């Protein structure tokens, strides 16, 4: 039988990638969830071998303990929403060590910008190395993972730094804070990181324990990324840049701090998105290069824009594409 996986955030993009590709392939996963409201909730509770486990993370151990009861594997991406991420996420680290059965704990992290330059910390991804640090020194068979943007954060809808506008004319203008023709690392999270992880997993502690992977099948700068979107749709784009990041919608102040941050960080300072010398200096050698090796299957921004972009769009209510 194949190995017991525990997830949390089931409903995330990158937890949900992965239930479905592990699922598929006959491994059982305990997830846990928010709410069993939703569609992807829904969605979850459909899949046979997956068991769905309702309630808070946030000082909620005792659910810790159940979803690990079992499980071989365990793939952990918290959130900053519960308000105490580095404590959900030292206490799923301590309830996995517990469990005493997990041969592989991966776990999504993110830089400390701080670390690298005169630089801020950025507000929802310093807290995760932070775990990453106590992970590391449980001794439990572990691997970190770095997420690149989502392809998905690209809308017309207008939300703040990724919306692709539409104007007037048909043509779309995309303005964020980043430098025109730095390399950003991008990520279908959707229909690339549960492959990714499967693989991770599939290789085992005796090819990642320790190592950090940057999951970025592409690097694109803003006016690649526009590039892109042009081909695909067969319309002008076009990236501005601009000092700060404009919000036009009601956003929680999480995110309002995390805007503020990205101006700095990326904005003032142009400092890099993945800032470690493995990933920067060294580049990785590119820094896609692991990502390619354990999934050749990944899709590019171009066929994002072409065939999925349209799709999203129309179900967010959108005409454009006819
Ligand atoms: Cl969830
Ligand atoms: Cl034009
Ligand atoms: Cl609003």
């Amino acid at each position: 039988q194949k190995k017991t996986i525990a997830v949390v955030n089931a409903t995330g993009r990158q937890a949900a990638s992965l239930i479905r590709v592990a699922a598929a392939v006959g491994h059982h996963v305990r997830a846990q969830v928010h709410s069993l409201k939703g569609l992807i909730a829904e969605e979850l509770q459909a899949i046979p071998n997956v068991t769905l486990f309702q309630g808070p993370l946030l000082n909620n151990v005792p659910l810790m303990d159940t979803l690990f009861e079992g499980a071989h594997l365990a793939f952990i991406n918290t959130t900053s929403q519960a308000g105490d991420e580095i404590a959900i996420g030292k206490d799923l680290a301590d309830a996995a060590k517990r469990a005493g059965t997990i041969q592989h704990y991966i776990y999504s992290s993110m830089p400390d910008h701080s670390l690298y330059g005169p630089w801020p910390a950025v507000p929802m991804w310093a807290p995760k190395f932070t775990v990453e640090n106590y992970v590391r020194q449980l001794g439990l068979p572990s691997t970190f993972v770095y997420a690149g943007i989502y392809n998905n954060n690209f809308t017309s809808l207008p939300y703040p730094l990724f919306q692709m506008e539409l104007m007037p004319d048909g043509t779309f203008e995309w303005h964020a804070p980043f430098d025109p023709d730095i390399p950003l690392p991008w990520l279908d999270a959707e229909h690339d990181v549960g492959p990714a992880l499967l693989q991770i997993f599939k290789d085992g502690p005796q090819k990642w324990n320790g190592h950090r992977i940057a999951l970025t099948f592409e690097t694109l700068s803003p006016v690649q990324v526009c590039a892109a979107f042009s081909r695909a749709l067969n319309r002008r784009v076009t990236y501005v840049q601009v000092p700060k990041v404009e919000i036009k919608v009601n956003i929680p102040v999480g995110y309002r701090e995390q805007l503020e941050a990205i101006e700095v960080v990326f904005g003032e300072h142009k400092a890099p998105y993945f800032p470690l010398p493995e990933f920067s200096r060294p580049a990785a050698q590119r820094v896609t290069d692991e990502a390619r090796k354990l999934w050749s299957g990944w899709r590019d921004m171009e066929e994002y824009a072409r065939e999925v972009f349209p799709i999203e769009e129309e179900a967010n209510g959108l005409d454009w594409m006819l």
